[PDB]
């Protein structure tokens, strides 16, 4: 059979599988042509149906996984669409993890001969973090951050080492928001969450804006002002509140400006597109520079497919951390973006 | 002169007015027309102008304040239009706090004897609401709690005891948060804030539903259920997420079923009103109770005018805390609401 590990998320479904290149001859006849179609159904299409992408850009390649040299192939697909994978299932061992491990595992069961092992999502979190860092992106580092984040003409993406990363922060940007503090690879906890996560940004943003993706609301982000619809502090005290180092520049009150008819008259999509952007991202960043303080943790690597292809985001988070703890704190970022589950999931085959 | 505290904030302006009530036959010539026209003004009306709004329920009667026996009254407008304000007195010492305060300086000049006493925001917070709980509101307790918080139709409004409060944490819900640790009258922290706050709610809800006030979103909101925007961790596991606590019934992403075109349309603008109550209130929740938590206080007062007649909040703060620390944080709440930070501001005149 093919080896998957399966995160069936809130939102999106991540599905790590592991191609074999090593086949022999006596390997390739004894194949059944079931498995061999699947196989090259995977390969062969980087679109699977109209909502199943295969993100290649991230392929890790001869990676050497139980014993078998392979490549690390990386698929996700709308929760949404789960019943369509299924049928084409059915019409094998599944190490499965997220929410819907549970919630649609009768609906595993009606394939025929398909064990369902079902493991935990921040444990697969971890172990699959660990993993990707440790065998490296094809020779690249897997985890980055953006070197001089408060200057943003000189803010640029740069590689960091991970090697000894206890004590680390998680913080998992998915529909939702869990923050772990990891102490070693077996000791973490999940410190505390946030529901204002990647739903509540697209959530929020499709009803204010009318977009329909998460694609279309970056973009009209990309094109907005959050200061038109959030009120800042100059705006209360008409410069910085000193005594408690609060600058001018800083958000008293997100979409504060809104409360006027004259002002929710002028105000654009974009910018209510943006503003909804920075809010739940200094929202999510304010929570992590606060635990990090607490747990005595000067890294925090922030993950999930809120970040994907949300560079804004991304350099808000460093910005925030980096100002406001004044270097202590370094925001870290991770080039497999959400798939560390799937990925941990895989992981939990051979038990 | 007439005593005035003046707190001038990013949404509206509190003011508090000392009425003397022990004026004796030599003090009633002595005083100039121009005294007596404000103080009838002030006291033989409820509301001034279009805007301005005397909350009669407050006032404290037969105070002794600076030798003199009066009674305290409480008086809110709109920060928008203190123009107008400043007109009528135009047309003493000021003791102010706030953002305005500063932002409006210029403006107070215009009135031509006019000494403005600039005051810090925060402090006058804290002397306020130390001072109103230590003179009681009319031989009642300015503070209370909801007991039995957790048991919505066991749960109600009874008094709690402040003597001695420290430590203490004050979560200052206005146009954004502030959160204090009190650890004596003249030491405190702002240990963390969050920009969404009461300006964000109705922020967000005048754009999501139309309405165009704070007192109609409150009215959309009880008439709404939040569970039909949010997405809950039962809509993503099936049931409970056992191993880390989180019941099937709390929200895993706030607004996060509003990435579904099908949701959206059936979605009701009371229901999107009630999600944007309980997304505020309760992220506000979580971050005050981790700083209770990480400040090791049990006790968490909450004020600002974001809970102003509204119990929906009150008790979602109560229930919140009292449910996610199994008992060990009380949500505390103090009868005069916003008006803390004006009192302060008065109580500094003599200096
Ligand atoms: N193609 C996409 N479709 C839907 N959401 C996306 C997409 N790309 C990025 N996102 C963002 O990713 C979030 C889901 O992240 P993920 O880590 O997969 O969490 P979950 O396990 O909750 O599905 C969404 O809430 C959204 O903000
Ligand atoms: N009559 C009102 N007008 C405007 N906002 C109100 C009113 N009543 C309650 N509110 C709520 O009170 C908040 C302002 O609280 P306040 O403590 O006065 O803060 P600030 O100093 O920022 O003005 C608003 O953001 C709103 O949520
Ligand atoms: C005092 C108020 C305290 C309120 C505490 C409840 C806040 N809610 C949460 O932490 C859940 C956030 N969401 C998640 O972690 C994830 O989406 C998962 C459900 C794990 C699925 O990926
Ligand atoms: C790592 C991200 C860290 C982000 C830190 C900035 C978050 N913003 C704040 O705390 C301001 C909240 N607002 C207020 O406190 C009040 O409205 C006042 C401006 C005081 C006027 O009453």
């Amino acid at each position: 059979f093919p080896w998957f590990g399966m995160d069936i998320g809130g939102t999106l479904v991540k599905l790590s599988y592991f191609e074999p290149i090593d086949i022999t001859a006596e390997e390739e006849q004894e194949e059944v042509e079931s498995l061999k179609s699947i196989r090259k159904y995977l390969t062969s299409n980087v679109a699977y149906g109209s909502t199943g992408i295969r993100d290649v850009h991230l392929e890790l390649k001869d990676l050497t996984l139980f014993g078998r040299r392979g490549n690390l192939h990386f698929i996700r697909f709308p929760t949404q669409d789960l019943p369509t994978f299924i049928q084409m299932g059915r019409d094998t061992v599944l190490c499965a993890t997220g929410g819907g491990a549970y919630k649609f595992e009768k609906d595993f069961r009606t394939i025929g001969n398909l064990h369902l092992h079902k493991l935990d999502e921040l444990d697969c979190l971890v172990k699959g973090l660990l993993y990707i860092d440790s065998v490296s992106f094809n020779g690249q580092a897997e985890c980055y951050y953006f070197a001089n984040a408060s200057e943003p003409e000189r803010c640029q993406k740069m590689p960091f080492n991970l090697d000894d990363p206890y004590p680390l922060l998680v913080v998992n940007i998915g529909s939702g928001v869990s923050i772990l503090a990891v102490h070693s690879k077996d000791n973490y906890k999940r410190v505390t969450g946030t529901s204002l996560g990647g739903g509540t940004f697209l959530g929020l943003c499709s009803l204010l804006t009318g977009c329909e993706s998460f694609e279309e609301a970056l973009e009209m982000a990309s094109k907005g002002d959050s200061t038109q619809a959030d009120k800042l502090v100059r705006d209360i005290y008409g410069g910085d509140y000193e005594r408690f180092g609060l600058p001018g520049w800083a958000v008293a009150s997100s979409f504060g400006n809104m409360i006027y008819k004259e002002k929710r008259e002028s105000v654009s999509k974009e910018d209510l597109a943006r503003a909804t952007l920075v809010t739940i991202t200094n929202n999510i960043g304010s929570v992590a520079r606060m635990c990090a303080v607490n747990e005595k943790i000067n890294r925090v690597v922030f993950v999930g497919n809120f970040l994907r292809v949300n560079t804004l985001s991304m350099k808000l988070l460093a910005y925030a951390l980096d100002y406001w703890s004044k270097g202590q704190l370094k925001a870290l970022f991770l080039e497999h973006e959400g798939y560390f589950g799937a990925v941990g999931a895989l992981l939990g085959l051979p038990n």
